[PDB]
DNA sequence: TCTCTACGTCATCAC
DNA sequence: GGAGACGAGAGA
């Protein structure tokens, strides 16, 4: 039977990961490797790679897993990203994780100047 | 028999205003007083009374005419607004005319310091 | 007669 | 543990 890709043992695979972000990865490889498997919302998203909403709303360009929002099931149902589709595009807008770094540097000086 | 309401002689009303904007007003009426009755795009509407597309876009809140874009069919439709329901609107967001003057006056001051 | 959205940055409120 | 305010480029 087909294995994980992680720990190539496992045979049954993280319902979320294979059926919503089609990862043959199991569950206690996901949780081993957060860095590449970890959920972020769409805020998070924002906040850590300065993905636009244009980018993170576009169903061609990211998978994603939406639940009805914790605060409230009347608010704006969440969605969850998974960091290594998250990181790739990221890395692919920005220059890399050194790109990304320089462009957290320019908006913390941005706010500094900005008072 | 029913009479344009500016000039309460002619019978035949415009039929943009009167199908669209559901004005009886004649056609010579509606060119004979253009502070009221002036189509104006959507640009215009922005630039002009500072509306927004939130605003512009509310089917609910303004009636309008589409027509094909004029620089190319292939772009964004056009949108034209009756002045007499846009400025209506831009006095109550305002304050007036006098409200609306004063936001054209800190708007072009914002700019000159830029 | 031009129109829409990317670019901001973030408070607010969605209930 | 998400969806509008002030103002060039591509094409709704
Ligand atoms: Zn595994
Ligand atoms: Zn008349």
């Amino acid at each position: 039977a087909p294995k994980c890709i992680e720990c190539h043992i496992n045979i049954e695979m993280d319902p979320v990961l294979h059926d919503v972000f089609k990862l043959q990865v199991c569950k206690q490889c996901s949780k081993e490797h957060p860095e590449k498997y970890a959920l972020l919302t769409k805020t998070e998203c924002k906040e850590d790679y300065f993905l636009t909403d244009p980018e993170l709303n576009d169903e061609d360009l990211f998978h994603r897993l939406e639940k009805p929002n914790p605060h409230s099931g009347t608010f704006a149902r969440m969605q969850l990203f998974v960091r290594c589709e998250v990181e790739a595009f990221a890395f692919k807008k920005w220059g890399g994780e050194e790109g990304l770094d320089e462009e957290w540097q320019r908006r913390e000086e941005g706010k500094a100047h900005r008072r």
